[PDB]
């Protein structure tokens, strides 16, 4: 179409390549670097990808149709809904579904353990243990869960520790495997399934690199989101369209020409945007770059088009420093906090 926005090719890199250490860093700086669109696809995911991606998306329809008295369980305000699951806006009506993923690091993590600085109470967003649905009323949903994030978390650490080699060649004082060494350790960084029930502006990722999985489309109408109380077992995957009802759906970036250009994931791959803590951890040698995700328009939806994502959002610890110059932690960087024992 004459009146779509121009399409962009994503950097794209072999899983296998960055487990053997022969990943380019040149390929590495046009992905993430000061002419980049902040953005990685990496291809050659473990056999288990496509599956854990089709079940989990379909378990964020699954976990949207529940009765209201079901989902209000699974709010947590105290948290700032930034645990479990709670209704927003964008007219775009979509339930959120997060989880911290301490259990990365230890299975038994429901949630970070606090600090002198950064207790429960004042950093609930990051601290708070996980609302997981009932297991009666979504089997498998945890488990799944869990999985699809360890496989997301495991490749981010693969990136992560590209972008250290990166950084040690470049960067004097960096710390040898830093931000590998954030990510793999990181029980801060939290996942969000979200649901866009049937029916921009830009920013920046906060974090260290956010895992993306494609969107699904689903028809709820012609595979309803329901589970069966007659069909025992986990649940299985819903339809999913095997394209977007709107090709201007996806994800935008703002291009070094100043083209706002369409960026589309293979559903097989997995993606990884950089955000600002990564940013500032390689002084400004990576970048975090405006972007935007647009869903599919109403009127271009064929029946009754739901549209489920996963986004890994992994970030350091609270404490863990993010200006190595100024000795910034992540937490202080969240609050805010810009400048550190500036003398009075
Ligand atoms: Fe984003």
């Amino acid at each position: 179409g004459s009146h779509m926005a121009p399409i962009a090719q994503a950097v794209t890199v072999s899983l296998n390549d960055l487990k053997n250490g022969t990943v380019s860093l040149e390929a590495l700086e046009e992905a993430f670097g000061p002419d980049s669109l902040g953005i990685l696809v990496v291809k050659d995911v473990p056999a288990e990808f496509a599956e854990l991606r089709h079940r989990l998306l379909s378990y964020s329809s699954y976990l949207g149709n529940l009765p209201k008295s079901e989902l209000d369980r699974l709010e947590n305000e105290k948290a700032k809904y930034l645990t479990g699951w709670s209704l927003g806006k964008e007219d775009n009506l979509k339930g959120s579904y997060y989880a911290n993923c301490a259990f990365y690091v230890d299975p038994s993590l429901s949630c970070a353990k606090p600090t002198e600085e950064f207790n429960p109470d004042n950093f609930p967003e990051y601290l708070s243990p996980n609302l997981w649905p009932q297991e009666s009323t979504l089997p498998g949903f945890k488990p799944t869960f869990e999985d699809l994030c360890r496989l997301i978390i495991d490749v981010a650490v693969l990136v992560a520790r590209a972008c250290d080699r990166f950084a040690e060649k470049q960067i004097a004082g960096y710390p040898a495997g830093y931000l590998e060494g954030v990510v793999k350790t990181s029980t801060t960084t939290k996942a969000r399934l979200l649901h866009y029930f049937p029916e921009c502006a830009t920013h920046l990722d906060h974090g260290c690199l956010t895992g993306l999985t494609s969107a699904m489309f689903v028809d709820e109408a012609a595979t309803p989101p329901v589970v069966n109380p007659s069909v025992n077992g986990s649940l299985p995957p819903l339809g999913e369209l095997p394209t977007s009802p709107d090709p201007k759906a996806g994800l935008y970036i703002k291009s070094r020409t100043g083209q706002t250009v369409q960026v589309k994931i293979p559903r097989d791959c997995i993606a990884f945007q950089t955000g600002e803590a990564l940013e500032r951890i390689t002084g400004g040698k990576f970048k975090a770059v405006p972007h935007f995700v647009r869903g599919a328009r109403a009127e271009m939806s064929a029946g009754r088009i739901a549209r489920n994502t996963l986004a890994v959002f992994t970030q350091p610890n609270l404490g863990d420093e993010v200006d190595m110059e100024q000795h910034i932690t992540f937490g202080e960087f969240a609050r805010g906090i810009v400048a550190k024992n500036t003398v009075s």
